[PDB]
């Protein structure tokens, strides 16, 4: 029956040998790093199911190419280079992120917490991106750790933005798909079914913080039942042995996000102003209000 779109899995396997280096696997999809046979550049292949519980999802993995296209030219977000297809699979031929998921910086077992500075900058830089697709009314919708991914870790590098599967525009009906993602990352609006909204992603940023900043998930729970009322009650630990080490500033960047009311939150704009990002580098020189003249 189906006639393919893409270029030819002969052409993928002629231009690309695979590695032995697994990235990523989900239900309907496969993440392994390969290479260019005449450059050696390494990549990303994403290997996409076509069928998902008994769906044509071509139409999907098209909306979502889509997406990445228009997305391209901002560079936190991942960049997509090739696409190719056989009878089965759509491939995307993506961005290799040497670093992996912000979400190893995020372990409990981590010894080392990351420097303010760091969090400082990668925070920013999630903003930079996230200010991007919210200004071209792509709302992510999965802006977990796992789906941020860093260009190296030592040093530590820069931000990169992945996996637009359940993106979608402004004021969209919150699903099925919706009220079916990683539980511990789900936003109060989301849980009782109301719109989608870009205060939506802001929500996943508050975390994103206070992940980076405690090691610690903050709704997750005994069962998800617990979760969910952690998350609909907007149950956080603010305590002081969790927060002896954090500044003001960060525990305020991160309580003016993790709200109930989508509305009291702010925009990724207005986030990137918040005082706590301000930070002079201390390499440059400073021209102050007070000039020689
Ligand atoms: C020592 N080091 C530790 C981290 N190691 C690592 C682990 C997992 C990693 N996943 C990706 C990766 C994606 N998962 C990915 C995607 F899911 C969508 C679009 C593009 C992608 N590009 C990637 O590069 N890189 C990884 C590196 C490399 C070795």
């Amino acid at each position: 029956t189906e006639n393919l779109y893409f270029q030819s899995m002969e052409n993928f396997n002629n231009f690309y040998i695979l590695t032995s280096k697994e990235l990523g696997r989900g239900k309907f999809a496969v993440v392994r790093q390969c290479i260019s046979k005449s450059t050696g550049q390494e990549y990303a292949a994403k290997f996409l199911k076509k069928r998902r519980r008994g769906q044509d999802c071509r139409a999907e993995i098209l909306h979502e190419i889509a997406v990445l296209e228009l997305a391209k030219s901002c560079p936190r977000v991942i960049n997509l280079h090739e696409v190719y297809e056989n009878t089965s699979e759509i491939i995307l031929i993506l961005e290799y992120a040497a670093g992996g998921e912000i979400f190893s910086l995020c372990l409990p077992e981590l010894a080392e917490m990351v420097s303010e500075n760091d969090v400082i900058r990668l925070i920013k830089q999630i903003l930079e991106g996230v200010y991007y697709l919210h200004q071209n009314n792509i709302v992510h919708l999965d802006l977990k750790p796992q789906n941020i991914l860093l260009s190296s870790i030592y040093p530590l590098g820069d931000i990169k933005i992945v996996d637009f599967g359940m993106s979608r525009k402004i004021g969209h009906a919150c699903e099925l798909r919706e009220i079916m993602g990683t539980p511990e990352y789900l936003a109060p609006e989301i849980l009782n079914y109301d719109p989608i909204t870009t205060a939506t992603d802001m929500w996943n940023i508050g975390i994103i913080a206070y992940m980076l900043l405690t090691h610690t998930s903050p709704f997750v729970g005994e069962d998800n039942q617990e979760t969910y009322l952690n998350i609909s009650q907007v149950n956080v630990d603010y305590s002081e042995e969790t927060f002896s080490s954090v500044s003001q500033l960060a525990t305020d960047f991160i309580q003016s996000l993790l709200v109930k009311n989508p509305e009291k939150r702010p925009t990724a704009e207005i986030c990137l102003s918040h005082s706590w990002l301000q930070q002079w580098d201390f390499e440059n020189l400073f021209h102050p209000e007070e000039t020689s003249s």
